[PDB]
RNA sequence: GCCGGGCAGUUUGACUGGGGCGGUACGCGCUCGAAAAGAUAUCGAGCGCGCCCUAUGGCUAUCUCAGCCGGGGACC
């Protein structure tokens, strides 16, 4: 029972590309005073047309979570801007956070997205014993059974501090 | 020392469907030709080397990618 609920295992925030704290080493710093942590990541993808042909990129992504760090964060994170904070929006797997799409080669590949709900926001709902599947060792699969759904997705969060929408 | 076919002695290669012009199959490496051991020709087919690297060598420790999807073409 208990296990079978679902609760938020690692969110993680996240910003856009292009190199970030031009001026000086900012846009980190939100993110900063935010969340708690301050990662970075870097790019590869070298010739952009506009964007840099560095290879090793500043590009500023960077967040996580953990254990209570979101919740405390993923509060007065949620109740931001969703002009339908859910529906569509997310989909089979349980969580998401998207806008509008476009077209692009998807589908095979990890699925990092582009995808940006708020500063893309990536809330990852899994219930269960899962991190069967995500451990190193025999991995093992999630069922497909206890897996999440997007309509028991799109509750639990909704059940607490704000409307589906 | 300089100029110096005025004059003398010579050289000016080989391969090559004759020779010449072109080319080099003139030294060397791989696949195929090559006929399931080995060896095997043509100006046979495809194509390379006449270097570069103080790490792009040596050992040891430790060891996840493309791409796609979802959440905030950079990044998380």
């Amino acid at each position: 029972n208990p296990m079978r609920d679902l609760k938020i295992e690692k969110l993680v925030l996240n910003i856009s590309v292009g190199e970030s704290g031009d001026r000086l080493t900012r846009a980190s710093k939100v993110l900063e005073q935010l969340s708690g942590q301050t990662p970075v990541q870097s790019k590869a993808r070298y010739t952009v047309r506009t964007f840099g042909i560095r290879r090793n990129e500043k590009i500023a992504v960077h967040v996580t979570v953990r254990g209570p760090k979101a919740e405390e964060i993923l509060e007065r994170g949620l109740k931001v801007k969703e002009y339908q904070l859910r529906d569509r929006n997310f989909s089979a797997t349980g969580n998401f956070g998207f806008g509008i799409d476009e077209h692009i080669d998807l589908g095979i590949k990890y699925d990092p997205s582009i995808g940006i709900f708020g500063m893309d926001f990536y809330v990852v709902m899994n219930r269960p014993g899962a991190r069967v599947t995500r451990r190193k060792r025999c991995k093992g699969t999630v069922g497909n059974s206890h897996k999440t759904t997007k309509e028991d997705t799109v509750s639990w969060f909704k059940q607490k501090y704000d409307a589906d929408v």
